[PDB]
């Protein structure tokens, strides 16, 4: 499939945790684009489910340096 969903990176870094996070989903694997949000420490991913999903979007920033979430 081709979805996107957004993400709870409340990593705060100042500057670093939209940048971290960012590349996080957009190299998680199947992912199409991604970005990012300081307005709430979030990052809104688009990707194919055929090779990632949320899950590995998390999974990115969460490997990036933030304990993330998703919110479908």
């Amino acid at each position: 499939a081709t979805q996107t969903v957004t993400l709870a990176v409340p990593g705060m870094t100042c500057a670093a945790c939209p940048i971290t996070v960012k590349k996080a989903l957009s190299k998680v694997e199947g992912v199409s684009k991604v970005d990012v949000g300081f307005e709430k420490r979030e990052a809104v991913v688009t990707f194919d489910d055929t090779k990632a999903s949320v899950q590995k979007l998390t999974k990115a920033t969460a490997d990036a340096g933030y304990p993330s979430s998703v919110k479908q």
